């Protein structure tokens, strides 16, 4: 079973090498995710167009095709357009356009090593991008879509440096909450799981607001939630450590020293505050995607 949502010319030219299991073994691996896997491949029919193939493993439910077909027909400037969905018997393949710039996670880890640099105006453009893509999913699409796995690795940068959200969360395809929490630890991505999910086992729109709030803090602090710096600190979490520095009398301490003297301190401090409201322990106290965008665009 195969469905296409984007002008890739022949349905057979893309199909042939994905059905061949031995064909993936020689493809380059761009994104390591354990169970989930992403490959790098050149589309044969196109004139040298590189694509990214996400491999998700399902653990007679056709609801996967129903939701993915909805995901495939979503078009937004800040959402990575799904190109094709291949459904094997016990596996699924998602086809995206390969972005040379990588993901937000890839860049931020490269900024730590100094192999890359990202200035605040770009981070501000990324935040506004994710905010625009979130509001469309939460309050503009005809069925309300919830991205249940929002993280900097699922925010890709195009050649215009606009954030694009990918690897959407599919309620039918996702594993049980207890396992999902377990692999979230090994992947170092627990920090994006809202506190309520531990008692609800259901992803809400406020869970997307929580994951977004962490990303806003990362863009200013420059450290990831899995950073061992936070495992030596007093609060033992990026969200709580950021919250106390906000209310401290020296809030600039949380700012990455790489964007200090650029004159964006006042702007970055306002982003930290919006990250606090998006990451409050009570989801009812958190803003929605519409108000989050308005606060980010007010600077
Ligand atoms: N269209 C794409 N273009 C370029 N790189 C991509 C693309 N999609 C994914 N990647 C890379 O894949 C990496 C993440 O791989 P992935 O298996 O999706 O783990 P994850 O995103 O952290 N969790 P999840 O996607 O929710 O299962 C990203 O950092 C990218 O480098
Ligand atoms: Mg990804």
């Amino acid at each position: 079973h195969m469905s296409i949502f984007s002008p890739l010319i022949k349905k057979a030219e893309d199909l042939a090498f994905l059905e061949n299991e031995e064909a993936l073994a020689s493809l380059e691996i761009i994104g390591r995710g354990g169970c989930g896997e992403v490959f790098k491949a050149e589309l044969p029919g196109s004139n040298g167009k590189i694509i990214a193939v996400k491999k998700v493993i399902q653990p007679k439910m056709r609801q996967i095709r129903s939701e993915i077909n909805t995901v495939g027909h979503i078009r937004h400037r800040n959402l990575l357009p799904l190109l094709a969905h291949v459904s094997r018997p016990e596996c699924h393949y998602l086809v995206y356009e390969y972005m040379e710039k990588g993901s937000l996670q890839d860049i931020l880890t490269d900024v730590q090593a100094g192999n890359q640099e990202l200035m605040w105006p770009a981070r501000h453009k990324i935040a506004l991008g994710i905010a625009a893509g979130l509001e469309y999913l939460h309050m503009d699409h005809n069925p309300r879509i919830i991205h249940r796995a929002l993280k900097p690795a699922n925010v890709l940068l195009d050649d215009d440096m606009e954030a694009r959200i990918s690897d959407f969360g599919l309620a039918k395809a996702m594993p049980d909450a207890v396992t999902h929490i377990t692999t979230s630890h090994v992947a170092g991505t627990v920090g994006y799981i809202a506190p309520e999910f531990y008692q609800t086992h259901k992803f809400t729109d406020k869970c997307d607001i929580y994951s977004f709030g962490v990303i806003l803090g990362i863009l200013v602090i420059g450290k990831l939630p899995s950073d061992e710096f936070f495992q030596h600190t007093d609060e033992m979490s990026l969200i709580k450590w950021m919250r106390n520095i906000i209310t401290s009398e020296n809030p600039s301490l949380a700012i990455d020293p790489k964007l200090m003297d650029q004159g964006f301190d006042e702007q970055m401090l306002l982003v930290l505050k919006i990250a606090c409201y998006c990451t409050l322990d009570d989801p009812k106290q958190r803003p929605n995607s519409k108000d989050v965008r308005t606060m980010l665009s007010q600077i």
